[PDB]
């Protein structure tokens, strides 16, 4: 029985075997095989929080096989990432934002809308009352896994 | 018999079984097998509103099974966003809108072609009558499942 490979939290992964001509087939969710989850020949586990085993019986012309195994490993949380401390702007002045770190991707949220895809921001210019506010960072790892959030609060001063 | 997990409310679900050489099939909408509502091997239930069940007699060669049965359960309608209490701007203030919620995806609508899909949109700077009128949210949950709808008014001060 094989994965797909390593799935990230919450993702969904394809099971598959071998066509054993004359078989019927029976996914279980447990070792005791006392809970049957799919009949297919390769279905999908779907929203897998966990490392988590399906074991798979084949029945051939009436005759039943031992349970194969497989086990679908998820991959960790990426950390967190390195967002400034809580900075204070005069209007007028710039709000500079930056993460010191690496990323396949980055996702930036705040204020008025603010929004960047990157770990150096547009810089913006002519800060006013409006752009104080919560700048919030996840970020997207190597593999496609998304980190928990982090944030850095901005206050302008009049 | 086994369907395709949760669904939201008004979405479609697939049901799906074993392939039985010399079958046919006859899916049916209550436990008393009198009303048919499908005879596919893997049918669609379209439109599902609340919980619901089918169940499923495939008869081979002339001779019918006990009929298996399975339950498509419907996702919880997401929590009303929380938008603020009506206010008011004067002509040239700033209306600010943000939302203190949590969401997949965000869905604002309102007065002058306004929209935004963010928890903090666009300051409206530079207010004026035509600003005035009724700011509407809802937001779109984890799983892809839309919450009711919410109101601020906002009113204008010449």
């Amino acid at each position: 029985v094989f994965n797909d490979g390593p799935v990230c939290e919450g993702g969904n992964s394809n099971l598959s075997t071998a066509t054993v001509s004359g078989a019927s087939y029976a996914w279980y969710s447990d070792s005791s095989l006392t809970s049957l989850v799919s009949t297919a020949q390769n279905p999908m586990i779907v929203n897998i929080s966990t490392d988590t085993t399906w074991y798979l019986v084949v029945t051939v012309n009436g005759c039943s096989s031992v349970a194969g195994s497989t086990t679908v490993i998820v991959y960790p949380t990426p950390a967190t990432p390195n967002v400034p401390a809580n900075f204070a702007v005069c209007e007028g002045d710039n709000i500079t934002l930056s993460t010191s770190t690496v990323a396949s991707g980055y996702n930036w949220s705040g204020p008025n809308g603010f929004t960047s895809n990157v770990q150096n921001p547009v810089v913006i210019t002519n800060a006013t009352a409006s752009n104080a506010g919560v700048y919030t960072l996840s970020i997207v790892d190597g593999n496609g896994c998304e980190s928990g959030d982090t944030t850095v609060t901005v206050t302008v001063n009049g």
